[PDB]
């Protein structure tokens, strides 16, 4: 009920507002952790191990260095994908309250943060390919930027 807390849709702008201002700061937040010091310290989650394994278990296709690195969007924007999305929301629903807080993530891990090889994403996404591409090594080189 709009009188009491949340179910609160202010507008669609204002979804995208919210989203586009902690999406951007995020991306360059995580850059900025790397330059400084290694991604595996830190912690994307208190559940970041077991997102990895459950990640693994349920999309045994990903688990390839090659599905780890890069995707694009509109693999994402299939039905079928869609729909996994949410399937694996309903794993993580119990431990990441935050799955759709709006972030920035890159399409390609070894990538640069640009338009293109960059695409917007929530939380669990986010977190899904960033935890694998930090086991991986695969977003290394920002600690060897400059």
């Amino acid at each position: 009920m709009s009188t009491f807390n949340a179910e609160t849709a202010d507008n669609l702008e204002d979804i995208e507002k919210q989203f586009a201002v902690v999406a951007v700061e995020q991306a360059e937040t995580y850059w900025k952790l790397l330059t400084s010091v290694p991604g595996s310290k830190l912690r994307l989650t208190k559940f970041d191990d077991e997102i990895y394994e459950n990640f693994m278990e349920r999309f045994p296709e990903y688990k390839d260095v090659e599905r780890v690195k890069k995707f694009t969007e509109e693999e994402l924007k299939t039905k079928e994908a869609k729909e996994r999305w949410r399937k694996f929301f309903t794993i993580f629903e119990k431990k990441i309250e935050d799955y759709n807080f709006g972030t920035l993530l890159r399409t390609d891990a070894s990538a640069e943060y640009g338009q293109f090889t960059t695409c917007f994403v929530v939380r669990l996404q986010f977190y899904a390919f960033e935890i694998a591409r930090n086991k991986h090594g695969l977003n290394d080189w920002i600690v060897g930027q400059k």
